[PDB]
């Protein structure tokens, strides 16, 4: 039951969020980013969250990870009516996000990327290659604009600040975590019942803002 991780990481937040909310212990393992190569070798695939399932059967992907736990114990807690228009709006969201993310997750030093070679190693990825980040950087503020109007219409979208669609779904579990990214994005303006839904959540499943390392 141990989730090897990169604490920033999306679908590693979506992983801890289902333990948390499921109520179930895991030993988070925060891999300095550097270590691609264990991933690598575990999964034949360089991405984390990892979860070495109990009889040590080391699992990747979020999804995968989601399903598998929520079914874990035979009673499918979070699957209760998915929203394909919250779907496609969060795709759409994370496409806008990520752009964003990205710059702060380098500048922003989460602890994978304490070394000096795993700091370099993800900044070169994508952060220092696309100079395009300059640009996208000194824009900030009409990004900023986009995704706050898009999470004001998201805002109205949520059913309840806990269950996205009335009952807790799938689309919780992408939400959350998307949300609890964009803490990080300092300037990006949380709407009310959508900052209500995120701290309810945070608290639901014991994972932190990023409030304390957004900028």
């Amino acid at each position: 039951m141990k989730l090897y991780i990169y604490d920033h990481c999306p679908y590693c937040l979506k992983a801890r969020m289902i333990f948390g909310l499921k109520n179930i212990p895991v030993e988070l393992h925060v891999l300095l980013n550097d270590d691609a190569e264990t991933p690598t070798r575990m999964v034949g695939q360089k991405q984390v969250p990892i979860l070495q399932k109990d009889d040590s059967r080391y699992m990747p992907e979020s999804m995968d990870i989601v399903h598998y736990v929520d079914k874990l114990d035979g009673k499918p807690l979070l699957t209760g009516k998915r929203s394909p228009a919250i779907e496609e709006w969060l795709r759409k969201v994370n496409g806008y996000a990520n752009k964003l993310l990205l710059p702060r997750f380098a500048k922003s030093a989460f602890d994978e990327f304490s070394t000096p070679a795993a700091r370099k190693y993800f900044v070169d990825k994508k952060e220092a290659s696309a100079g395009n980040f300059a640009d996208l950087l000194a824009h900030s503020d009409g990004l900023i604009k986009n995704i706050s109007d898009d999470l004001r219409a998201l805002d109205k979208l949520i059913v309840k600040p806990n269950a996205v669609n009335g009952e807790l779904s799938e689309d919780d579990i992408q939400l959350f975590p998307l949300l609890r990214n964009l803490t990080l994005v300092a300037g990006i303006n949380w709407p009310s019942r959508v900052a209500d839904y995120r701290d309810n959540m945070a608290k639901q499943t014991q994972i932190n803002l990023l409030s304390s390392m957004a900028i």
